[PDB]
């Protein structure tokens, strides 16, 4: 039931408002062109024509537009009016224009979360999609109830920037996860003894295994932390050895992603360095 | 519920520890390794230690083989055909497909059923209920030896074809490599000096334990995908893809951070979008790797 005000209703905007809405929020929007409100307004939005009177409307405001400069061009005229509210900034940019925009609130008394949308206009307000932030602790608490609408919100802790590089590494996360998935896809797929199965058959299992893989990068995060790489009963010998393993069994079966000469480049230059013994998390010092 | 009778041949660090989990739950376990003096511990952890593995395979009608080789698998398994005859054969080696078609089709011959097997974990995670051991091969030996296997942990039936396991392993620590070395670029751009940075590896990684939650729902999205040869783009097109590379390949560089992951990317989606396909989904790049 709390006030909250939506600037910008393009398709992720919108999103945002409607799962306001959809919360019981008392929710104002605004955007810069006319006319893309009238859903929203059906929910039970209140439409205003201007950005002051959206920012006037309520003590919690969330941004979502193109870029950083149109986040500016929107709010600076509207300083003096944002003396005491907190602004939630989901739009998407780099690490020095959250700082920017951080310190800018800071200047003019704005409580400042920076934010990140880990997934798309259709999964906000549905379970298990996250929201990151990053910036004003008392923002963070006094607002999460309400931005508990979008999605899981983390926070992430109190340099506002963080969250802008926390999405660049998650998504690269994202793509080496999907890329060694296509790899064993394409694998599981090819013709030749133990092949043709499915991509969905394959993926079952694979999820399962997913949760292996998990706990192996909780176990190495702290190698990395310490700068002490133990490698146990799984070395980088034995992680190269089985590369190139699938090396060969990727070449035999056509699969070329260049995943495996990625993989047994690394390993090496590790193992050359006198490294063999240790867990995976030592590479870090290989691409760092 | 009742206890079975079990022989593990090869007591290297995964033959014993395999042994020691058959033990545990109970179950009465002969072992044989060609070496002598490994079972030490084993015997008093209550198994029976034979001195050749033509006694170890006649003491139980389940005989589970874990060597370092296939060739290890003919050179034990060959003198005893006959022995064979009737019993079941889960074979834990790993090694190729071919060699577990090959090591399936000569069991056959000579009445054994035949279970070919992968471990996905170490010795050490042996006999924990969380990690899997994946079997193909004899749906009769799954079946009849399911719950003597689950001493080990948690097993899976991938289907028939005794050489699906083989493949399955090595398609797994693909998947599991590609997750590790993205997870390795972006503990190191999380960490790098910067606005933002300056991260600890611990932290970034309990919010990508949580988001992986959500890479798994964009695996389950996308096997249909490339199952019907349909690739969807929706709200996630390859167009979108290649441009967040391009701002992951910056962000890399300008951090100091080179894994090779960036350029593989680009380059793979780049491929595709020329092609005709920025529209489809990340599936679609499947016929860009086969
Ligand atoms: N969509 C996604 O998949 C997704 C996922 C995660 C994060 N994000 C981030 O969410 C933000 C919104 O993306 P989007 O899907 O809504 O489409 P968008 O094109 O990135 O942004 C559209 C919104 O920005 C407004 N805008 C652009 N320039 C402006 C300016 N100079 N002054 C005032 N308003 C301006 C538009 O107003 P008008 O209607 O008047 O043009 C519209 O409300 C972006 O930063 C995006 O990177 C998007
Ligand atoms: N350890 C792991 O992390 C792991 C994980 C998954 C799968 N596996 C698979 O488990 C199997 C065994 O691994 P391991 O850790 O026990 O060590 P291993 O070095 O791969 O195999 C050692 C065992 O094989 C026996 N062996 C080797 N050559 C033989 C031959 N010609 N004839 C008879 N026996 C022979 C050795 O007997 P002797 O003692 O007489 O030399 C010993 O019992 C391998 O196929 C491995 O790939 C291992
Ligand atoms: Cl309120
Ligand atoms: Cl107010
Ligand atoms: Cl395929
Ligand atoms: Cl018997
Ligand atoms: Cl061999």
């Amino acid at each position: 039931g709390a006030k909250v005000t939506v600037l910008g209703l393009g398709p992720m905007g919108a999103a945002l408002a409607g799962a306001f809405l959809a919360a019981g929020h008392r929710t104002t929007v605004w955007n810069r062109t006319p006319g893309k409100g009238g859903s929203l307004a059906g929910e039970g939005a209140t439409e205003v024509a201007s950005a002051a009177e959206a920012v006037a409307a309520s003590p919690l405001v969330v941004v979502c537009l193109a870029t950083y400069e149109a986040v500016h061009e929107v709010l600076d005229p509207l300083a003096d009016e944002l003396a005491g509210r907190t602004v939630v900034n989901l739009t998407s940019g780099s690490p020095v224009h959250a700082r920017e925009t951080a310190n800018w609130a800071q200047q003019h008394g704005a409580e400042y979360l920076d934010g990140v949308i880990m997934t798309t206009p259709s999964g906000i307000g549905k379970p298990d999609y996250l929201l990151l932030y990053s910036g004003s602790q008392a923002a963070f608490d006094g607002s999460r109830g309400t931005l508990c609408a979008l999605g899981e919100p983390m926070n992430l802790g109190t340099d506002a920037a963080m969250a802008s590089v926390y999405d660049t590494a998650l998504l690269g996360l994202m793509w080496g996860t999907l890329t060694g998935w296509l790899h064993g896809v394409a694998l599981m797929g090819a013709d030749g003894p133990g092949g043709n199965v499915t991509a969905t058959a394959f993926t079952e299992v694979a999820n399962r295994w997913m949760k292996t893989v998990g706990v192996f990068m909780n176990t190495y995060a702290p190698h990395v932390d310490a700068g002490h790489y133990p490698g146990d009963e799984f070395t980088l010998h034995l992680h190269h050895r089985t590369m190139n393993i699938l090396a060969h069994a990727s070449e035999l079966r056509g699969v070329v992603s260049g995943l495996p000469e990625l993989l047994t480049e690394l390993t090496g230059r590790a193992i050359t360095a006198g490294h063999g013994n240790d867990s995976y998390a030592r590479l870090v010092e290989f691409i760092r």
